[PDB]
């Protein structure tokens, strides 16, 4: 039974701590950040586990407090602190991370969203031995899943929040037993998952419909893909692509009925299916065309 320190803050971290508390290893302390108590903090308290909340590991006091725990391992999931070398090396077996991609692809902050946005055929979780640098450490275990045509960043997050803990616990048993194997990442295949933004989520109708459709899924739940019509910002919750040679200016409404609002793009047609008018829950387009048939008249051009 490893003496484990768990470090992490939001729900994705809490799922891993929960799995560890129902396991064989001793959780001797939890490190987390405030938001309000984090979900990680609340779980720790329910199990009478000491909670530490440093702002960073710059002070000698912070490094010493960690050292005095005599940890065998620190497991780090969705924890915002930079861990310097000395901290990485404080636990007897170092620090392991659960990262939400198939490393070395999508190092960094937005791996779930970017895997979907780029149209990867699969993604997964990597259990990584943390080293100095952004997500550069050796890979101990990878678990993969297909990205389904219906997957959003929400639905994929939900799957990886289950897969991550399962993979972690399997990897931890390998470590405990002395059977883990580290694989060095190849830098030449690495890239970085840059954060999302409201500005990038504005639809450019000159893009390929396939690309807009991946955005619509990747940018759910945040920021939501959006376009402008009349004087309003409409959020797109669901769409599909229709393979159809385009002969009209991108943004032109080609067809508008219960089956879709069909919009010309730079390649193929984007069929809007569920839209959110400011104020209101997202509606099927059948309902949108009842209310505001005027904004989506055939032959008019969306911006």
């Amino acid at each position: 039974s490893l003496r484990i320190v768990f470090a992490g803050t939001p729900d994705f971290a809490a799922r891993h701590l929960a799995a560890l508390l129902s396991s064989e290893h001793e959780i001797i302390a939890v490190y987390t950040q405030p938001e309000t108590a984090s979900p990680v903090k609340t779980l720790a308290l329910e199990h009478n586990v000491p909670v530490y909340q440093p702002e960073n590991f710059k002070s000698d006091e912070s490094k010493q407090q960690l050292a005095a725990l005599n940890a065998d391992l620190m497991v780090v999931v969705a924890y915002g602190l930079l861990l310097p070398k000395v901290v990485l090396d404080t636990p007897k077996l170092g620090c392991i991370n659960v990262h939400g991609s198939i490393l070395p692809r999508w190092r960094g902050a937005a791996p779930i969203q970017r895997s979907i946005w780029a149209g990867d055929s699969e993604t997964g979780v990597t259990i990584m031995q943390m080293d100095v640098g952004l997500d550069t450490g050796d890979m101990l275990k990878i678990a993969t899943l297909p990205i389904e045509a219906s997957d959003t960043s929400a639905s994929m997050y939900d799957k990886l929040a289950e897969l991550g803990p399962q993979a972690l616990l399997e990897c931890l048993q390998d470590i405990a037993q002395g059977t883990a194997v580290a694989v060095k990442q190849d830098d030449g295949l690495a890239n970085y998952a840059h954060k999302l933004s409201k500005e990038e989520a504005r639809i450019n109708w000159s893009d390929a419909a396939t690309h807009i459709e991946r955005c619509i899924r990747a940018f759910n739940p945040w920021p939501m893909s959006h376009f402008e019509v009349a004087e309003n910002s409409i959020k797109v919750w669901q769409a599909r692509v229709e393979t159809r040679a385009v002969t009209q200016t991108p943004g032109t409404i080609i067809q508008a009925d219960k089956s879709g609002i069909y919009v010309a793009t730079g390649q193929d047609v984007l069929v809007l299916e569920s839209l959110q008018i400011p104020g209101k829950k997202a509606l099927p387009v059948q309902d949108i065309l009842n209310a505001r048939a005027d904004w989506f008249s055939v032959g008019s051009q969306l911006s």
